[PDB]
């Protein structure tokens, strides 16, 4: 099964039935913010959502409801907020952009609806005096004689036609459209009422549409449609005292699920393994056996893509970047404190992630474990600098070639998945590559095991480590320049987001018009569409552009990466060096 991934999402029911507890505890406030006068003249403060389970709409504009909708898809589809705190800032508050823009760009259709209504109120008030003048010169053929005359009985309208008000030149142009839409608001609830298909293109609205932030306030039906069928996903719990995993109650809603609870790390593997979940969302610290080992305890055993809480001191680092390589695939930066108003937004930190964590089949597990061969360390980059490390330095196989360095990231996926790619950088071959990921010191224990590990060193780019000898690497807030001399360096990027996240994009777009043909970019595991319309031109053009399913897990950062073309072709993991010091020989040269 494979739409089964479309079902394992909409734990997508939280992200979407959250705001509607952003009304009840945010119109309430609207309320006694006022006083004992105050009492009878605030309500109307419409619950403005999407409901196909109850009735219940946003007052006309079904557009901003869809509008909310074409913005989901990549906002989970991409992973926002299982990755870095500062990821998610152009997106808690723009939450209420265009809920202020629906709170903000709906009264440029209500005053200019009563202004369309306004012109044509005056656009036949022409033809009530042409059908006045011309009315009042026609007796005067037939009576008598009679006079009375139409004129002077005339200009009592055109006085009481501009003696009007906006009553009756702005209002009766407005008591009319709302009561028009008395006879509107039938066919309005009659569209999801007399027939059930509705959800028909909502629960296939799951699969188009793009945008990109949080303002999904409450699409995709309330709590409960029977349609979450079969078999959902279930996530165990694994914290250090009870509260921790409103903790417990994260999953409690209508979508991701518990099953097993244990302080313990050994009491869990006895327990993620029966009755088995998709993930067992767990920590650092366990009473008897460690988390650190809590894992491969269990990955000897049944590799199940763990969920790494680790709130870090700095030393955590490792246990959040140890068990990387004992088996974790994206980790949750787990918080702790003041409980407030954000555990709505700290659960899809946590639910979206397995929405995307647990968004594996078999895959990953059986990638290397269909047997009993561990993977190792590195072999030699035969196509590349092995031929180099094995023959005459001297003008007897020389090259004409360059020491500009071919730069390139990733997000879920770099753990490993990127790791196996840069612990064969060599350092007799003068390069450079971007890592821009997802995770607050995290940037120094990181690079710090290609530093020691493989031959060569990379660093934490710090004020200007201008690289080439090391590498760039490092997401830290942080635009790589040229002096007047030739090459670059290694500087930094903070404004607000490029593409809305804190942005694997800009770094790749920068070097289209900084560097050029000695110049590689790759894309490998993460889930952001950045490295898709960035890249898009240093392949528009020429500059390499760099994966393959078997290697890794979730795709949705490769899930496009062959709807545009500018990619060579496919490309999975193992002994990328070979390669990527390959499309350093012939442009260089």
């Amino acid at each position: 099964m494979s739409p089964i991934l479309g079902y394992w999402k909409i734990g997508l029911v939280q992200p979407t039935r959250l705001l509607l507890e952003y009304l009840e505890e945010k119109y309430e406030e609207h309320l006694y913010e006022r006083d004992e006068g105050d009492k009878w003249r605030n309500k109307k403060f419409e619950l403005g959502l999407e409901f196909p389970n109850l009735p219940y709409y946003i007052d006309g504009d079904v557009k901003l409801t869809q509008s909310m909708a074409i913005i989901r898809y990549i906002a989970d589809k991409h992973n926002m907020l299982g990755g870095c705190p500062k990821e998610r800032a152009e997106i808690s508050m723009l939450e209420g952009a265009v809920l202020d823009i629906r709170y903000g760009v709906s009264r440029i259709a209500y005053s200019k609806d009563f202004e369309t209504l306004k012109v044509d109120f005056l656009s036949k008030l022409p033809e009530m005096l042409k059908m006045f003048e011309d009315r009042l010169c026609h007796k005067t053929y037939l009576n008598g004689d009679h006079v009375t005359h139409p004129d002077f009985m005339l200009y009592d309208a055109l006085d009481v036609v501009l003696y009007m008000d906006p009553m009756c030149l702005d209002a009766f142009p407005k008591l009319v459209c709302f009561k028009k839409r008395i006879e509107a608001i039938p066919q309005i609830d009659k569209y999801l009422k007399s027939s059930k298909y509705i959800a028909w293109p909502l629960q296939g609205w799951q699969a188009t549409f793009g945008g990109g932030d949080h303002p999904p306030k409450s699409d995709l039906v309330p709590r409960g449609s029977p349609e979450f069928m079969a078999d959902g996903v279930r996530a165990v719990v694994a914290d250090d005292s009870h509260f921790m995993r409103v903790i417990s109650d994260i999953l409690s809603d209508g979508g991701i699920d518990v099953v097993a609870q244990a302080r313990d790390g050994e009491e869990a593997v006895s327990a993620v393994i029966e009755h088995r979940p998709d993930v067992v969302t767990m920590d650092v610290e366990m009473p008897v056996m460690n988390g650190i080992e809590a894992t491969e305890r269990i990955m000897a055993e049944s590799p199940t893509p763990v969920l790494m809480l680790s709130a870090h001191t700095d030393e955590n680092a490792d246990v959040t970047f140890e068990a990387l390589d004992k088996g974790a695939v994206d980790f949750f930066t787990k918080p702790g404190g003041e409980v407030s108003m954000e555990m709505s937004r700290l659960k899809d930190q946590l639910v979206e992630m397995v929405s995307s964590v647990a968004a594996v089949d078999v895959g990953a597990t059986g990638s290397r474990s269909g047997t009993g061969s561990d993977s190792g360390t590195a072999p030699t980059t035969a196509g590349g600098s092995a031929t180099d490390r094995r023959g005459t330095g001297g003008s007897s196989g020389q090259t004409t070639y360059v020491a500009n360095p071919t730069l390139v990231g990733s997000s879920t996926g770099g753990p490993k998945m990127v790791e196996q790619v840069m612990e064969n950088l060599p350092i007799e071959a003068d390069l450079r590559v971007l890592i821009i990921q997802h995770m607050e010191g995290f940037t120094g224990r990181f690079a710090e095991r290609i530093n020691t590990r493989s031959d060569y060193e990379v660093q934490e780019a710090t004020d200007g480590a201008r690289i080439g000898g090391e590498g760039l690497v490092a997401a830290g807030r942080h635009e790589v320049k040229n002096y007047r001399n030739g090459r670059l360096r290694t500087k930094l990027t903070q404004d607000e987001p490029v593409n809305s996240v804190r942005a694997v994009d800009v770094t790749m777009q920068t070097a289209a018009e900084t560097i050029d043909d000695p110049l590689v970019g790759l894309i490998l595991t993460g889930m952001g569409e950045d490295g898709a319309d960035g890249i898009r031109r240093i392949k528009q053009a020429g500059g390499k552009t760099i994966q393959d399913e078997a290697t890794s897990a979730v795709y949705g950062m490769p899930k496009r990466a062959a709807e545009t073309g500018c990619v060579d072709t496919v490309l999975p993991i193992d002994d990328i060096a070979d390669g990527v010091i390959d499309t350093i020989t012939t442009e260089v040269t």
